């Protein structure tokens, strides 16, 4: 369970140089030879370890090990002290495999980082999605539904901008949220004075969680669903958006925060098509609609996104902006949409 | 080269690997087994195209899968493996032309989205790297260390004092500087003199290329109507201005993380230094690490105390861009 590397990038020799090491240790060897494709030599040990060694024919060698700890840091140790004498480096961190605590949450564009995670704060499956919150030293407690990070207690930045980064006036304002059980928006929005605030988020879970455990990012406001100048529905912000359409009830802004494939009890282009028609119906002609992007990446999905708003009941226009939110360790990019002027 | 894993968690040995071993065999893959007492299984398999994998079996229900490989084998796994009651991380490119991977300070595996190798050369002093990211712009790297990106643009505004200080007829000495985002970002603010010393030229001149995003074209002249570059280690003149009574409104340190010699006495000697070439009612601000290496902030700031004269500080933790983790900046000034 924990996974040792070692690569060697150079300009039958080496695998003569490298054995001794393991026969030094006690480890047991099996040689597989290739026609033109050079070696490979696997090293089990007693104590259930155990070492691959790839020699490739173009001067590449790569080392594996598999798990005393000390032992094993010694033995790559070993291996680097004799390739100098037998003359690129790379030893990147082990990988812990299988670990009561995961680490590893890839970014939205496929990147492999390990998260300075050391304690699985909430981990439990609702009817809708897999809730995790990870304790991050840096980053406080971070949100993860379904393994895509949502939010820590460190990303205020996020909130800043799918609340249009200090442009805007909450002063006395009707605001609608889609989603955003972490409570952030909700949060910051209340500080300002508006005049009412509806946030309409699905997964009563994720809400106790992050008031039990993310309130330097909710503070108090998810205590209770209604408030001074707030009122938290738990539903489908589908059937919502429906029933407020139908009354013609519309607000200064929506605000869309709702998980990267939002959840549906009813392909997933369409459904982010319908989302805006409905947030559209709702929006103010002299409104604003705010929601998270994409990575910045994720080009062919960020232009897939944009074809949605091409596809609307009314024409509308559209601002991007990259923002930097401290838990993503991927540039975000956060949309504000806006009904064409008649 | 493309290095696949596949991770099984579970709550029997033998069933598991019998269950397997055909997916392998379809493919004409040779199989030897080690089978230990009361430690599982290690099956390796052998395509003649050069690819290999690993199928390592606990007894205790962890089943690890690798392959490479100069991935239908992969989902063919996973198909089967429900069946018989999981972390499919993204493969690792081991020895790639273009290297992504770049950990962290505190020792964390990152994955960089560089696409290009843009400059990479040792200069006496380093090895100096030049990347290209997708989202970051270029990157420079000196001796592994992430120093800064084209995006880094907070990482220099927090290292001026974040918007507080008034550099308006001021005299500034930098320290390092190489990627010339400070020099570029200062002489725009009218100031009296800023004077950066820096010891790689090397550093400069890649910037100057390449980064010109963070320097502009500040580094196309190493004079200008308010500033200076001296190309020399920042010590002996650090040591020459306290002897000509020389003092600066402000002192920035912009070293590499461990500052270049031809520990911790180093870290102190610099900090002296600087000090005797500050204005008493001056600011020194300088970068001190990430948030996580808290021994190592410790014993910097056990350090900021065992100087000539006393000092005070603040210090704030600051996100930059390509930096994927917290970083946290020091301000220091004179005991009043
Ligand atoms: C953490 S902010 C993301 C939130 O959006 C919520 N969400 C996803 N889909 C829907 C939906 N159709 N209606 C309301 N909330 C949703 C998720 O349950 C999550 O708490
Ligand atoms: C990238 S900005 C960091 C810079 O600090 C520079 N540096 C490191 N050590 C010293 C030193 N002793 N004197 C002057 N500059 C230095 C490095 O050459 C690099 O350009």
């Amino acid at each position: 369970s924990r996974h040792s590397t070692l690569d060697f990038m150079l300009g039958e020799t080496i695998l003569k140089g490298l054995q001794s090491i393991f026969q030094e240790q006690g480890m047991a060897e099996s040689v597989h030879t290739w026609q033109d494709h050079g070696y490979l030599a696997t090293y089990t040990n007693k104590n259930g370890s155990f070492a691959n060694l790839r020699i490739y024919p173009h001067g590449l060698v790569l080392l594996d090990l598999q798990s005393g700890k000390e032992e094993i840091d010694s033995i790559l140790n070993k291996v680097e002290e004799r390739m100098k004498e037998l003359s690129r480096v790379k030893r990147l961190p082990p990988i812990v495999r299988g670990g009561a605590i995961d680490r590893y949450w890839p970014t939205a564009d496929g990147r492999l980082v390990e998260y300075d995670i050391d304690e699985v704060v909430y981990d439990e499956d609702s009817p809708y999605q897999n809730i995790k919150i990870l304790h991050s030293k840096q980053f406080g407690n971070i949100l993860i539904l379904s393994g895509d990070v949502n939010l820590a207690e460190s990303d205020l930045a996020y909130t800043r901008a799918i609340m249009g980064s200090g442009k805007e006036d909450y002063t006395g304002k009707d605001v609608l949220i889609l989603g955003g059980g972490d409570g952030g928006i909700l949060c910051e929005i209340v500080k300002l004075k508006p005049k009412m605030v509806t946030m309409v988020e699905i997964d009563q879970m994720v809400i106790d969680g992050c008031k039990k455990y993310m309130r330097k990012t909710c503070g108090d406001v998810l205590d209770n669903l209604k408030g001074d100048c707030y009122q938290v529905l738990i539903e489908d912000c589908i059937p919502v958006l429906k029933r407020y359409a139908k009354e013609g009830r519309e607000f200064d802004y929506v605000i869309n925060d709702l998980t990267a494939v939002p959840i549906s009890t009813s392909s997933t282009w369409e459904f982010l098509r319908l989302i805006l028609d409905l947030s559209m119906k709702v929006l103010k002609q002299d409104g604003k609609y705010f929601t998270q992007g994409n990575c910045v990446n994720l080009t062919e999905a960020l232009s897939l996104y944009e074809e949605q708003l091409g596809r609307l009941y009314c024409p509308v226009e559209f601002s991007k902006e990259i923002v930097c939110v401290p838990s993503y360790l991927e540039l975000w990019v956060f949309y504000t949409v806006w009904k064409k002027a008649k």
